[PDB]
């Protein structure tokens, strides 16, 4: 049959900016359908009630199998609001966040919500006298690559993806709720990289996505010196370019073993397989 | 005053994920207040109406000074059953797309509608052999590397400010809608780089992001051989990734001369700017 | 049996640079003779007509089984010249050009020459604000490494010996001249590369190079305005450095799985093969 | 006036094959008329000859103010029997070689003819084995790069526009015919580079070239077991493609300075110079 | 005056293997004299003690102005042991080591001692699946290049030249000994670089750097699976490579500013200063 | 049995800074004892054999089974009074150093001591104008990659520990003593490399360290001008480190094969082996 979810997305982050792309990426998938709302980068409470009462809203004559929350800091006022609002409705919501969501983790387990807690997804920089949209952007150009080649966003696509399966046999329970947290060991787990040097680049480039964070945190809420904070929240920056290089130094091995994974949807959904470049998807 | 507008997401497009964040890069601008709505990947005729629908089903309340239809192809089925909805409603709206919308660029005025054609905003490898969702993340990451660090995104931001001030005026007349077409030789218009080489090379990324559209095309709706359309629509990707790399190089340049482009906004919507790393945005 | 040809340069094609070299790459081969017979970079009527002489005088002494001319667009005032000339005369003959050359191949079937037409060998952006001579010569070394590389040279050299082997038939006949239009989707069908990887780059590397062409033209001929022209020339010569760097990274990419083709001339004249490093060619 | 010369080619040079065209870069120099011929690859003795023959045959006729002998070695058989013929005619002569031609430096300023010797202008890795047309296409080009980016090519280019201003004042004497020996330390008293670092970098460039002729020579000549003279002549490859990329380093440093020394011909065929982009060649 | 000063070196660190040489780095200074011992990489309690010993002995009839251990962990048994030795001498002593010595800062003060703690020295993936000889030397070369690309080298030089002018006056008192801890932050502070971005490079650098330590450490002391440890210290090393390259960024930045800073010691001592290339220090 | 040796540290060379610790790199060896003296970069006479006298008077009661001395050029004359000193004493001793030691190699044989002359080990361009401790730091980190990457430090390894297993006999005779000369060559017969491009590209890297030493040569001792002595031994600098990156792309490409060569030290100085990441040394 076919599955329907809703898709809110307040303020940025890496994963949630992508999360519903990567469940049909040719949209040819005829057994899905989804719906996007949100406020934008603004997230305060009051912006973040309004996009949880859009979805609320569209929800009633979408019926949605399941509601999905992406943006920064899910502990956060704004983000904490629609937490409630979606642990208290007729829709299974997840909670997808950053590392700061780990504060509020347990919370989470008792509002009855799922959630993708990515700790690589870090904050950017965020300080008028250094970011203005174009590095807003070349950021999170950056932050995309790498966690889609260092394989992050394949375990979001797989999580959603066996979520899907679950909400087409009419069966939505807290226990098929994922509940997961990634981060650079998450790679020690999956099988995603033939040489292994490029799992252990891809760790590396993970690992320092998730320092990004507290530099930009220092930069932003530490540090209040212009002549401190602006250089600080700027190398947080130039860290997450080269995570994003050793990202790409990861797939180009695996292209020199022609064993680069790809898992593409087939039309009716089901999850195909491949290594070898000319191998045509299992 | 406080300016309003409703975005509309159908499909993905590199300037169209990104168009509204431009606007706010910080979340600090107290004179805008954003709503976006999309219907993700699809946008068949089907979903864009339903999409639109909902734009303009809380556009009664909302009372956006203008409505924004972001997505490929304006021409094709979808975009252009969107572009004659806004056209019929009794808001100021503008339609945000790549090359393929040139064919119905003097048909867009004629419906009173506003434009803006990024032709280096290039269709990917749509072929399920090659594009899975890691894949798909990938190719957008280096697609905004290049829309961004080659100055178009500064030009979506400019046109987009131009035009918040506007709405201010509480007068926004088919004359004060945006009617641009982005290309290699809109840097030539422009004093975005301080080094004349970073803006060579810009527009080098710019040329072959615009070139990759053809070898997408020819590889998801011309040729028909397996053996043939894989390596060309992989081979389009390769282009964006070096794409990518030109974007990054030129923009290294601006760091060595110390002359790097920042044009954030003020808490007022104000766009402040500064070339020097230490001083602050005037 | 010791085939000979004449090889007649007039202006500057990267594959005229390196035609007959590629035939006996370390001068040991004892089964042809060549004489290369030009008059520079200038390939006007006057010019073109007066190397076509000293190859028709030589001729007469020398006693070839063939006469190639090469040099940049057979549809121009010289190549035209020469193009008839040499269909005049009593020697076999084939025409190396590039993509403007097209215009001419129905015509070229007609006049019974044989033709090698080169895509991806781009004119350079000659304006003399920028191409001096360092900068040609800069050039030419990325467009000879992006058509060396890519195995584009591979190509123009199993024609010209296959020729040469029926030139020491006594008897090349219109049938047996070659009729090759080379650019980025020749190596789909090919073996060049054993990576499937370093075949999509090379494939990347050489619609670049075919696209800067354009870049070169609308820059030497169309816009006449210096403070665009200048900078436009300049992209197109950033774009080929991209194509080269490209090419570059295909190789590398071959011999890290220790596979680059190699195929050398016996002193014999028989084209040898090797995959291996410390394979012999065979 | 107009000034002439023909260019005879045996054998290859880096030099010997960019050398006429680097006196008339976009062929619009009305004061210069060059003929180019030559044996391709082969430079034995009788291949040689016949060659200086072809080129004092047409100078019948032609009248050439000067005649130039560009290819490897000019003190082995080949070449040295063309340093006879051409110091035994009427013309006035230059010979271009590389390094093994210091050893008869003296002997060529005897018979009275003028010499360019480059150091860096390598002899390649020459073994059937490594050495197949594209590798030897791929090493020129990699050397072509470096004689350009270092301002090589530059010196050879101002040497012969000095001797074609000499020559239209109708006094070639031996005096004006050039005796140089270009290296490395040719860039000390030059200004070539405008930042001392990119000259430094093309001093290394240079120096390195230099180096890859003496394990060519030894992979050739020297070492007779093939499991250890491959390998050689293919670091020797490696070392060159490095050079290249420390020219392209050395340039790009250049541009960051927007100090790029362009000097391009004349319609008239006087050598014009700028620095900065759109400087304007004066 | 010649000062004098013993070194001990017990263990290994990227600073202490250095130390004593960025206070004479060509061996001409006539104002210093130094004896270096140890007990290489051995740390040990024994070891340390008979490093120590070695050292006081010598001292006897050496008689140094101060004396300086250097390896890692001060806090660890072995390092202990020599600050509780050098704590007993009537020699002013000064400890160099990385993060884990702020453990025992309290107690180096109380002791009467200097330090110099470099954070961004880490402590490398020593697990001997991944560490063996030749990677253990590479890991030093990527951690020098960093802590000298940095500037961290010359705060460590700097320090050392105003205590070494102190012992020429025979007046080292424990308020003259150095207290200094080391890390991303202590750059801000610095006049190294004179472009912005350098810095901020250089900055990232270190940060990274740190943060390996932390990875070091996990695989080392924390988890005890080898399936899992050997990738994450192969990932710590792939880190400390691309901090590396930060390092190398930063001071290409500097290069294209011509404006790499140099304070070379002169023969007296006496510390010069410079930036431009071609410009003579004092 | 445990083997016990003294290292004699004067002046600074890449192998001897690294010599000792390639030995016993993670510090858990049980076989071996070492002891370091040395007078850092300082290597003239009086310095020399007060070192030597340190090094003869712990061996009083050390007991060492041989003592090795390494730095710069072992014909100087405060290296030859080492030679003259370890060549008149009980203990077995071998000399590391660099190309200068050629010149007594006779010399050495007859006074019955090993030596290990490692070529590439290039001495750097010590001019006061250029070489501050930053730069001779940043030197050594770009030479240590260079010998460590590219096997030379194995081969030392390998020497010593030979002699290790010998000196736990007590049956070390000066036939046992090495003679070794290390150099590109060197690399031709070891197993190093699975790929023979890495081994290519080690051996490209090896002759352009060899060659640096001649550049600092020329501007350290022979070039007496201030303008071109500074850009002559930089320029001895920008070799190395491009020495060295060619030295990372071999070890990249043994990544991308995984086959990265590792020979750890088992705790009792068994030297083990492996080659596949996941794969356990034996
Ligand atoms: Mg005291
Ligand atoms: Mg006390
Ligand atoms: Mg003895
Ligand atoms: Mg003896």
């Amino acid at each position: 049959t076919v599955a329907k979810a809703i898709f809110i997305k307040c303020g940025n982050l890496g994963t949630s900016m992508m999360m519903d792309m990567l469940l049909d990426e040719r949209a040819d998938r005829e057994d899905v359908e989804f719906r996007v709302v949100g406020t934008s980068v603004k997230m305060d409470p009051e912006c973040v009630e309004a996009a949880v009462e859009m979805a609320l809203d569209i929800a009633e004559d979408f019926e949605p199998d399941f509601i999905v929350y992406g943006g920064p800091n899910p502990a956060a006022p704004g983000p904490s609001k629609a937490r409630e609002m979606l642990a208290d409705s007729e829709y299974p919501a997840v909670i997808i966040g950053d590392a700061p969501g780990l504060k509020v983790k347990d919370e989470m387990e008792e509002q009855g919500l799922g959630y993708i807690l990515v700790k690589p997804d870090a904050m950017l920089g965020a300080r008028r006298e250094f970011l203005d949209p174009v590095e807003m952007a070349i950021y999170n150009a950056d932050l995309m690559k790498v966690l889609a080649a260092t394989g992050v966003f394949r375990v979001v696509q797989e999580a959603f993806d066996e979520l899907i399966e679950k909400a087409k046999e009419d069966e939505i329970s807290e226990n098929d709720l994922p509940k997961l947290v990634i981060d650079r060991n998450t790679l020690l787990e999956r099988e995603e990289f033939e040489n292994p040097y490029a799992m252990v680049k891809a760790m590396a480039a993970l690992e320092i996505a998730e320092n990004v964070a507290d530099v930009s945190v220092e930069g932003c809420f530490v540090e209040q010196d212009k002549e401190r904070y602006v250089p600080i929240v700027a190398s947080a920056h130039e860290m997450m370019r080269k995570a994003a290089e050793l990202a790409d130094e990861a797939r180009e091995l695996e292209k020199s073993n022609d064993a680069v994974l790809r898992t593409p949807h087939a039309p009716d959904g089901k999850v195909l397989s491949k290594r070898k470049f000319m191998e045509d998807p299992e």
